């Protein structure tokens, strides 16, 4: 009884150029299924044209995962001279009890590496600053370096924000609401790597198993722009 994303010509583009992973790193649903009108609890449209991800259990996910029209994975050259751009407006509505972190945007590595993650944090301490109730990126320090740089990128709103990342050379930049929260951070320890974007709910380090992490985005697009 759920209606499908695909029903909004919005989302149409993306989800060509996007697979459905739920609840894990499995495919439920590729590009023509998700055209198609694939919705689930997981993934639908609410009524006011919000594009839903919703997950419970530890690690697990409801993500769209960047694709190429051809059917090919996305694999651009995390550190090339093609911009890559990743634009979402995201709503994220206060989490149920038992969530304590979700990622809503992350540019990925063909392995086994976040390049970045954006995500809501019940808290975070970064220098000896704690926050609470707060959306931060973070930035892997290496493949072979399991720590990240993060950053303090917005205080939570249930409001409508948006996202973009802009990846190019070798540096990252994240703007919200228009404001440039990350400048020109460097990514050069994935030079030789290839990367990819997703978004949705990534559900990390819950106490509540069986609480739903939720994430509703109300535009999403990812972009190139030749040099
Ligand atoms: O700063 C502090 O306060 C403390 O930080 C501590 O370290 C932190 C660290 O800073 C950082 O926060 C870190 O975050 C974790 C995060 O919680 C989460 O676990 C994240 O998960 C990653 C995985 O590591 C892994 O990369 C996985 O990879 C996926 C892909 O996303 C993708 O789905 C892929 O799919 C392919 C498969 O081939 C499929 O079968 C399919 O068919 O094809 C696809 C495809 O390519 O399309 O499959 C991969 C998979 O194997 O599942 O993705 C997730 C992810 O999505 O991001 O990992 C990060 C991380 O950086 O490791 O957690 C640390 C911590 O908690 O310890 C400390 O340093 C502390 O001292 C500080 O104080």
């Amino acid at each position: 009884f759920y209606t499908a994303p695909s029903t909004e010509s919005k989302f149409t583009e993306v989800l060509s150029k996007a697979k459905l992973q739920y609840p894990t790193s499995t495919t439920v649903a590729f590009a023509d299924d998700l055209l198609d009108g694939y919705a689930a609890s997981y993934f639908y449209l609410t009524s006011d044209l919000y594009m839903q991800f919703q997950v419970a259990g530890s690690s697990q996910r409801s993500e769209l995962r960047e694709m190429e029209t051809s059917g090919d994975e996305a694999a651009w050259d995390c550190t090339g001279s093609t911009a890559h751009v990743a634009s979402a407006q995201i709503a994220i509505p206060v989490q149920e009890d038992g969530i304590e972190e979700v990622t809503i945007l992350q540019v990925h590595d063909s392995d086994v590496t976040p390049v970045l993650r954006i995500s809501w944090v019940s808290s975070i301490t970064i220098d000896g600053v704690t926050s609470e109730d707060v959306v931060l990126a973070t930035i892997r320090n290496g493949i072979d370096d399991s720590t990240a740089t993060k950053t303090v990128l917005q205080a939570h709103t249930t409001s409508r924000t948006e996202f973009n990342i802009n990846v190019q050379n070798s540096k990252l930049s994240i703007t919200v609401d228009g404001t440039t929260e990350l400048d020109e951070a460097d990514i050069s320890q994935f030079d030789g790597s290839t990367c990819y974007f997703k978004a949705g709910a990534f559900n990390n380090n819950p106490t509540d198993t069986s609480a739903n992490a939720r994430i509703k985005m109300y535009e999403l697009e990812w972009v190139d722009h030749h040099h």
